[PDB]
């Protein structure tokens, strides 16, 4: 039952896509808004860029299906459609996705109001009730930011871009960017904290020009590390590095967010700690004070085991291209 298809160029590639997809818009692969005339709501489609034309790209989109076909939780953007224009796999070179187009993104949000701090609060919450699903899957965002953060008008929340990588230095965890000492999935809760301090005070917390200033400012806050946290630095280069910087004492959170709610801030001290094994993880952080009227933990769930074993496998552009395409087939939506 394929749908009748139509083409237009849109600054400037080719969009070939079902009818039932109405008033395409630019707003970023690349992504128009859409109109879906079969259930009356808005969309998001992305055309993947040039899916196939490498191993790398293959993989991704392979990846990146998987990952939005598997994941099903209310503050995780959800797949709505998948298809492409092909009628067959020897025709197979593009892949589109559709997904609900939401209000805003946290970085518009920021830029305009103020939020109070119960808004914070369900915020909050709801990105890491969206992480701990993740994270159970045994995936990561890695780069988790405002922008990855979409909410429509009653402020509930979707995750997007998550478990793909494999501004981005305001919210990235120093372990990561530095390659300083090993990590864990509570890098994504770095960049939790780094939002929630943004959104309580309307500021880029570390705003950074690049890596070097970039520790600078979180060095300023956290202090420097000292010989307990020295001694898990696994690279010689950085402990090198560490120690040829001035020393700075760690600040008392309290005394830099003033205002906040007190729950508010022993959380934030919670998360931004460089220690990856002293820092608190999702789980953790839902059953922290600050969320007390949210927090139910027989609703917060975790994920279906995901079989991630393709990461491992080592295969030609064809094959990725047919795994893709049986996805694509095999597509069932949302009831
Ligand atoms: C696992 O990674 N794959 C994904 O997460 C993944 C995969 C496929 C898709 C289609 C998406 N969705 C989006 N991708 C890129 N930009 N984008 C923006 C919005 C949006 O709603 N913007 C609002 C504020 C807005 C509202 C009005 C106008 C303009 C923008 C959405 C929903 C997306 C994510
Ligand atoms: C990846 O491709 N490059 C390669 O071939 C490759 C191969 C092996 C290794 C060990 C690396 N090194 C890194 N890999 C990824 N991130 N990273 C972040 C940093 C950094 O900021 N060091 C700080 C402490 C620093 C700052 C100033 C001076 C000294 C150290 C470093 C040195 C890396 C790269």
């Amino acid at each position: 039952e394929r749908p009748t298809f139509y083409r237009q160029e849109l600054n400037k590639t080719i969009w070939e896509v079902p009818e039932r997809y109405q008033n395409l818009s630019p707003v970023g692969g690349s992504v128009c808004a859409a109109f879906d005339t079969k259930t009356g709501l808005r969309v998001a489609v992305k055309k993947l860029s040039r899916p196939f034309q490498s191993i790398i790209h293959a993989k991704r989109t392979y990846r990146e299906l998987r990952l939005l076909k598997h994941m099903k939780h209310e503050n995780v953007i959800g797949l709505l459609d998948v298809f492409t224009p092909a009628r067959s796999l020897e025709e197979f070179n593009d892949v589109y996705l559709v997904t609900h187009l939401m209000g805003a993104d946290l970085n518009n949000i920021v830029k305009c109001q103020k939020l109070t701090d119960d808004h914070v609060q369900f915020l909050i919450y709801q990105i890491l009730r969206g992480l701990k699903y993740i994270h159970s899957a045994d995936i990561i965002h890695r780069d988790l930011k405002p922008s990855n953060l979409a909410v429509n008008e009653d402020c509930e929340l979707k995750i997007l871009d998550f478990g793909l990588a494999r501004a981005t230095r305001w919210y990235r965890a120093p372990e990561i960017m530095l390659n300083w000492m090993h990590y864990n999935q509570t890098v994504d809760i770095w960049s939790v904290g780094c939002i929630m301090a943004e959104l309580l005070t309307g500021r880029t917390l570390f705003p950074g020009t690049d890596h070097i200033d970039q520790l600078k400012l979180i060095l300023r806050l956290v202090g420097t590390p000292g010989a307990e946290l020295l001694k898990k630095i696994s690279s010689e280069s950085a402990r090198n590095y560490i120690q040829s910087l001035t020393q700075m004492p760690k600040m008392n959170f309290a005394n830099v967010f003033i205002g906040a709610n007190p729950l508010a801030v022993d959380l934030l001290e919670k998360m931004l700690v460089l220690d990856s094994d002293k820092r608190i993880t999702a789980a953790q952080a839902l059953a922290h004070a600050y969320f007390a009227q949210y927090h139910d933990p027989d609703d917060e769930p975790v994920a279906d085991p995901y079989d991630q074993s393709f990461e491992s496998r080592d295969l030609l552009i064809d094959e990725w291209k047919s795994l893709t395409y049986d996805e694509v087939i095999s597509f069932v939506p949302p009831p």
